[PDB]
């Protein structure tokens, strides 16, 4: 068998010029007036407008889900009343934001990345592109543009199992939406999956962070939902939540 | 509105070092026994093994299409025989090869490549780890491992409307499955979707390609199936090879 249609190169060296090349190529693109409208709203301002006054937005989602039909965790319980677990997709969730596990071009990739450009539409890579990409542990704000939710937190969580970049992706993500007055959030499971952080660890760091936040800053937040795609993402969201209890 | 949470870096400068440190981590990983066992099987005897008899080995897909199921365009033509289209995605068929759309690192993204990725399960992209990369226009061979598929087909087409780079992937693509005998390939659509290559060209050069090579090699394949994950692709084959007959 050849594996390759040609000669092998004198070394790996291929990657970063595909990227500028792909933001080079999403900076100069010309919007319609439709997508001009919509992308140029003042960030701030997206929060409250009427989206649908604009013929360009098309909500990605037929029947988004609202932060009354997400049960939280404990109704009584002071802190865990603002915590709720969702059985799917965080690009169903209409708040005030989700979050995206994004890699430091914030440019898109696969899975969750992938699924939130893909529902968001082409503007979301756009606004991205505007930036200079995002430090792992740190967090940017942008539009959501055809997702239910108003805005994209894009957080670069550690490749591996490094504890305190991934605390500091939950710190960022939480200081950054309290900053703006953001009051609910969708978190989709930053840094699991093949080849990534373990399951469990990672979301007991991600729990641990969150109920901290809501300890120590009162006012902060109405509700944090925990996406869960997966069966097994959701049950480790309960166990770290009844081990946390 | 803040939209970082930190202070804003010097300049871009961040990317290569993500990469460089999946492919590490993907590298250093440890395969369990069964992973192992498949993994190990070298790669033109993949084509050929029972993969029922390794417990690693589970399809991914439920009911996948056989060649047998892709009725050609037409039957009577002696060229167009060996075409069939698809109205859905490239996973699902069982053919010898299918294409997966890469980027120069052959480390995964998003779109079919995500899509191929998932499907394929974590030993596709470990084995594409231990290569260099690929080139524009060129093509890289591994096993399927979990796909019905038996190998992936790994191109790089042109972000933009580059005629000659796509050329070079059909002309890769469709060299290095003859080369390696392989009879039956199922095709997505290369560098299409947003801020791509437009849709019609880019169909027109695929057929073109896939049609001159047909006539060129009488005995290289039973057939070619171009995969329309979405309706407006399988109409953009259906009017090119109407518009080539």
């Amino acid at each position: 068998f050849v594996t390759y249609s040609t000669s092998e190169p004198a070394k790996l060296f291929g990657e970063a010029g595909r990227r500028s090349h792909f933001r080079a190529r999403v900076l100069e693109a010309t919007l319609s007036p439709l997508e001009k409208a919509i992308f140029d709203v003042p960030i701030e301002e997206w929060l409250t407008v009427d989206r649908s006054k604009f013929s360009g937005w098309r909500c990605a989602v037929p029947h988004p889900v609202t932060a009354d039909e997400l049960k939280p965790v404990d109704s009584s319980h002071d802190i865990l009343r603002h915590i709720a677990l969702y059985n799917g997709p965080v690009t169903d969730l209409q708040l005030d934001a989700i979050v995206n596990a994004a890699n430091k071009t914030c440019l898109g990739g696969k899975g969750v990345d992938g699924a939130i450009h893909a529902a968001a539409g082409p503007l979301l890579v756009r606004e991205c592109a505007t930036f200079k990409g995002c430090d792992t542990g740190q967090c940017r704000l942008t539009k959501g543009y055809n997702l239910p939710a108003r805005y994209v937190l894009h957080t670069v969580g550690p490749i591996g199992e490094r504890p305190e970049e991934l605390r500091s992706c939950y710190r960022s993500i939480l200081s950054l939406a309290h900053r703006n007055r953001l009051r609910s959030i969708g978190f989709c499971c930053v840094s699991t999956g093949v080849y990534g952080y373990p399951l469990i660890p990672a979301t007991r760091i991600a729990v641990d962070e969150t109920i901290e936040y809501l300890k120590q800053h009162f006012s902060a937040f109405d509700l944090c939902c925990f996406a869960c795609f997966k069966l097994e993402e959701y049950n480790a969201y309960t166990d770290c939540l009844r081990a946390w209890l």
